[PDB]
């Protein structure tokens, strides 16, 4: 039960949470169809031992999962929960993407996360 994202992460280097204007934010995936272009980003925090023994937060990562997949596969679109933000492309179907699912790193590399040109990223986000 791996549940790894199909895509590389967005790294939040600034102080604002991730969010996209309605219609934006779904990563480009040629292995998916217009109906599939909907899901959520989940914040993934990591803590590390700093240079003085005190544990400290690294920059949070935001991983995309298709609707109905991933660590929050049970949440319906729009559900409010800290660390979860929703995205959907024009024309997507509000149905679980059991037809896309999640990635097994043993037999599939992550897709480098790309957005169509001119997407409104928040301050501090550019990643990879």
């Amino acid at each position: 039960n791996n549940t790894a994202s199909w895509f590389t992460a967005l790294t939040q280097h600034g102080k604002e949470d991730l969010k996209f204007p309605r219609g934006q934010g779904v990563p480009i995936n040629t292995n998916s169809s217009p109906d599939d272009q909907i899901g959520y980003y989940r914040r993934a925090t990591r803590r590390i031992r700093g240079g003085d023994g005190k544990m400290k937060d690294l920059s949070p990562r935001w991983y995309f999962y298709y609707l109905g997949t991933g660590p929050e596969a049970g949440l319906p679109y729009g559900a409010n929960k800290d660390g979860i933000i929703w995205v959907a492309t024009e024309g997507a179907l509000n149905t679980p993407k059991d037809h896309i699912g999640t990635r097994n790193p043993a037999n599939n590399a992550a897709i480098v996360l790309q957005l169509p040109q001119g997407t409104t990223l928040p301050k501090g986000f550019y990643a990879e």
